[PDB]
């Protein structure tokens, strides 16, 4: 399937500036031709336009940092993921801080009986205004996209909920607020965190992962956080965390879900070049989605 | 239980100074905080008085380098840890060099019939003063423990000796001396060295470890040698050994003891402010000590 | 007098691409922050927009890549800094590749009855497409505004030269094409190697510099490459050259120009994040900004 | 068995330079040393006289550059092994690029009704003038050991082929070309590319590998490239390619190798002190010498 | 004259933890050892007792956080150095936070018609409860020295002032707070920010500093700020500051102070093992101490 | 004049080893490629054999270790420098440990009336087996070069001195053994140690050198030692000290004796590929080298 890349220079998910200089740090990485090159017919629909948030004062939500900003650049983006999945091809959206999951997901749920969700990353990103201990939107998307939240950000695309619990699974989370664990517990999500990888291994975690949501999915996206790998292998993040996933540990993830052919959307997020060693962490994301894509060492 | 904190600035048992500023490292890595977030009720009883060594010439053995203020220190370390034990307290020791595990074992042993011990480290410290080619003590607590070595070593507490070779485990082993390897194949010791961790896994390590303890003991006290870790992620030690166990397979088998709920007391030593990277070594111990303690991800 | 930014994100002049987000990390860097705390009425008017260079065998010079793409682009640039001037404010150019100076001079150049220009650099940027061993442009602005090179190039605002070659002072220089050392010699450009920096002493090299432009301009232009400085110190550029002047050098430098109330335009150029650790270069090129516009220690 | 060491310091089958210092890199990291604790009967030869090729442009050699050089050094290897094997020795050759396999196989070959070979590498090297992408002899050894590619290469010794695709297995491989992908695929040769290593593990890799060539050869002859190791555990190496076996898999492999006792010939190979970060790389290369000949850690 | 060493384990003087460590990681890094190769009468009258401050709370100022702590640390300080001087010894304080120099100097100017005193530094130190921005005591110690500040902090030792404004040379200065800026100015501190060093050179500015001081006092005393130096070269201090002294310069500076014969005692302050690299810092102030001393490389 | 190069792969100077692979790693790092460039006749007369030297407990050199084979290699080197001066062209020796000094004076200075010699170091190598401290005849060189030690090293060439006290001027040394400094001292030798090299600065040092020598020497050698660089520029050599001459100080030195025309010969000393990164000391060498033959930057 054809693929068409949306670049989303967002940072208003969160504070630490540069995340909206991940989409281009990524095409210089290389991405056409990375994808090209796995004789992809591969469309680059350039970026979404970003507003600048109304500066925190006569802001309304401390709670909810830049809501309008957010809110609309989502609701831009779910349009624009929504033709592109008219059109039968594959929507393959560029971050641009985790916020914007919020609009990739509106523009493809739609689409989808039971659309399954693979949430690679350190953080659960279940919180709400009232859970919420920063006020950053970055940390919400999944919560809302799951109907928890401020409407005006579970409302995107006119509907809601985009997805239900039982067709989300989070792998490689090391870092939950309390409210997100009695979330995540109550709301039965499926949880990898870095127990269960340091457990059992990346491989019967991936196993599980993919029999689980091909048992009940009718589509399954790819909700990507850079931040999920280790700070030493992707050190380009605004969050980091340590303790991480392995570089090696992601392109096998990669790999095994190119094999089970159900990711049928894909979105990476959190590459931050401004605080990146020589855009190291927009290579791995780079090439993880080669890997993705079916690139194969043999 | 409530725990009780005792620092034990030692580092005549070996050659490197600046082990002994290896408690307050830990104080101020933030050990307190940690563990109180764990809702626990944690004490900080301060450090145990360690004396200066006599000149050298003007000493008994070479091969058992600053004997007297290392057997005096281990007393008073006895009795501090004898006393938290009878408080009805869990004894967490922060060192200093492992000789003091010489002292820990001998507070916590008497109140066990049958006391086992996991011994996280690189090195067996199974020498005795006629095996052992360095002189340094901090070599040979473990034999001394198991009742082998020099009486001012193996009598601390007044008894002998403190455990018995079947109730002892050793895990993340790669150096050991001659002498050493003939006694741990003689005593039967249980040992699995890198090899064995990397050939079962973390996991099995851990889930065999536990279950040989569980079914033959009534106690366990885990001596955890910060250079038991690769020295990437554990820099701060006097004695690094390469090729060592991850930050992550540490957390694992901290993680698999605090479920097993087998672990009644324990000892962090070996870290060096002097030898690390901005308190690095101090900052993973702590972290060790939380999830051992009970922390979660999830 | 009050101040004005243009970011020119600017990378076709050379190949490494990345060059382009210099603006935006010297903003990030905190360019406005930095030059408010010192009174200054400081405004950005946003960036110029550079068009995408056609494709490359359908371009009619292999030696002047992209000309019609960065002519262009400099020739919006020459009209908003040519505003700026006559707005009565201090024009503040963002790079941006080192070819963005052509539109920077002709936007300033018409308006001073003897510019000066002091190129602060590695290189000499004196190449022409005869002279050129790249056909990358950000090596020919010196040139072209001099008068020499491509009509393109050399007739941007209307009118040629900018600047007269006795009132050009080259300063850090390390790295000279066969036919820039040529022209450097021939066309009389006072010139401060790293020999002169080295033999001389900054102190003597600015010195020498103020007295000389004071004594025959009636307007400074700093064109400043942050390759100039070692790469240890700004590791963020595309054609890094090492042996280069330190941190401490620059600020020297920047603060002797200050006090010489000289500078009547500037341009910070080459920051490449993508090539960066961590935004160090943007923060480099953003500290020496503060130093020029008068910020003192004392 | 007694070991007696071969230095073959050969660069000419590709293009770094420094390579040939690999085999004194070795030594200098102490391999004599290290194999006589294991109370081994070790005897250095010295190194194979390696002439000097002729300009690629005077001798035609281009998709087989340094041909006639790399031909004949490999053919005065050949002899030396030859007769290493003759007097009832273990030969332990020491590198040089990954070309002079072709004269390690051909002498040790001969003396085995079906010789089995773990090439230990991030690449396959199977490649030939008419599939090599670079014109490089060190990429194509293995192919060439199996009868195909140029006579000059194919012969060396009066025979072959050396080995039958049967009785070879791959091991860490990460960097094929496109015709080596299509000849291991169709002759047929067992491979774990990381994919492999990452799902199965480490030990499952080599249980696997062990059976197989122990079910069907009289001899297995390990040929260890220090690139199938991660650059950041070997740096030392002029291709190098990211996402590589660790410091610890390779010793469990070598460890492993030594308790199935079938080894019976061995080279470890792309050995270069200039690219390397004080003899790092040929450290690695000792520590897993002394393992592969049976040094334990208990 | 003989040499008396009084470690002074203080951190209340600011926030960062570890720098109470400074007296013996200095001590590890062998200052005795160094110093009687000089052939010096050294003596270590060991460590100053401090006593944990009271919290934020309940205590008083802010603005003067741990004040009463602070105070009465120092006023035991000054009666140790009080008591040196008159045995005819040197005092040599090792720290500690900078807020020693209280003590230090109380207990040494009695001694001295017009002490003088050179703060080797980034920072002033001539805050007050009005002027600080921190409420950090070792932000002040100059100040208070001066006369300026909080009685319990202006007259220890039952004097006040220690010394005059005139009688004080800073030197490496680098950030000032604005009410420093113009207590410095209006009190006439002469001062060498990095301006002057980078302008006039180290070798200038000591030459002019020691004639100054030579010509009008009777005793100097260094006050040595670890901070003082580049956090390249002493990266373990609590309040680093870029673009600062550099290692060589450190020593030419002792080195001509120990030509000049003006330096009757000294400090080295803010060394904390906890935020370096491998004792690092504590090794930079033995050796700047050596020079000091009188070490020589001819 | 032509220049001819001859390598001298010595170790057996000292007793780290890897400084043998110096000449090979500068050729590596382009010597005959930079100095072709500047129109030079370039001839490399490839290496001088080094025959091993004999157990240290068999033959007689402990205060003078492997004095046979230091010897014997240094009158071979003298043969062949004193051929390439007869033959007029420039004798360019790459070493090796400083030890072949000894050999390229031999053959040099017989030619000359009076020459001068330019020893950069960090270290004095006017030790003499009585003096030593190490046994490391390559501590020796410049006392055995001025007539001063065993036979066997003083009389090569059939004569001796080489050189005369007065004519010799030291650079750089931080780093002196008593007798050395007492050597330097009543041999009354010219020398600016790194005091020297901070208070004046490189350019007064280098002006000062060259017009002492210039007034008194017909040639004058430059017997350049890579660890006379700081070892944060040059890391691969065997006896580093810290605080040393930095990259461009050593640029500017070899510019301004370039400029003199006063070298009549050099040999490049003490760089060791196995202790360094990546080749970065052969290739300041080698970099020095472009300088000291002309090289400019304009
Ligand atoms: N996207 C990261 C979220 C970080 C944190 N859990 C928060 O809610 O602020
Ligand atoms: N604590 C490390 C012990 C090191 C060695 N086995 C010895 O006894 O010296
Ligand atoms: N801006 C760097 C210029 C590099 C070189 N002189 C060239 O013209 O290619
Ligand atoms: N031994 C490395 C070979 C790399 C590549 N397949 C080539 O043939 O050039
Ligand atoms: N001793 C450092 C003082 C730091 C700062 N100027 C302050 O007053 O907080
Ligand atoms: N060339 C280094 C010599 C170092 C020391 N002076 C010695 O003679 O051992
Ligand atoms: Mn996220
Ligand atoms: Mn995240
Ligand atoms: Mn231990
Ligand atoms: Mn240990
Ligand atoms: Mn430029
Ligand atoms: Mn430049
Ligand atoms: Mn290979
Ligand atoms: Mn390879
Ligand atoms: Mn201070
Ligand atoms: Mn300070
Ligand atoms: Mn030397
Ligand atoms: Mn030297």
């Amino acid at each position: 399937k054809p693929i068409s890349i949306i670049g989303v220079p967002m940072d208003l998910g969160q504070t630490r500036r540069g995340v909206d200089m991940g989409p281009s740090a990524m095409r210089y990485a290389g991405v056409i031709e990375r994808l090209e090159r796995l004789h992809y017919d591969i469309e680059d629909l350039g970026d979404i336009p970003i507003g600048k948030a109304e500066r925190l004062h006569e802001q309304g939500d401390s709670r909810l940092r830049n809501l309008k900003a957010v809110a609309e650049a989502n609701e831009k983006l779910a349009a624009a993921v929504d033709q592109v999945v008219q059109r039968g091809r594959f929507p393959l959206v560029l971050g641009g801080d985790h916020s914007i999951a919020i609009g990739t997901l509106a523009g493809v749920a739609k689409h989808y009986e039971r659309l399954g969700v693979i949430w690679y990353d350190a953080h659960g990103d279940v919180n709400t205004a009232e859970t919420s201990p920063s006020g950053n939107i970055h940390g919400m998307p999944l919560a809302a996209s799951l109907g928890f939240g401020h409407p005006a950000l579970t409302q995107i695309g006119g509907y809601s909920p985009k997805i239900k619990p039982e067709h989300v699974v989070l792998i490689g989370v090391r870092s939950l607020d309390e409210g997100e664990k009695k979330f995540i517990r109550e709301k039965g999500i499926k949880i990898y965190t870095m127990h269960e990888v340091d457990r059992l291994g990346m491989t019967r975690v991936m196993e599980e992962t993919i029999a689980y949501l091909k048992e009940r999915t009718d589509g399954v996206h790819l909700s990507l956080d850079l931040d999920g790998l280790d700070p030493s292998d992707a050190p380009g993040v605004g969050t980091p965390v340590i303790g991480g996933l392995t570089y090696r540990e992601s392109h096998l993830a990669m790999e095994m879900l190119a094999e089970a052919q159900i990711i049928t959307s894909a979105e990476f997020v959190e590459v931050n070049p401004i605080l990146d060693e020589r855009n190291k962490t927009a290579s791995v994301a780079v090439a993880l989605m080669g890997s993705l894509f079916g690139e194969k060492l043999m």
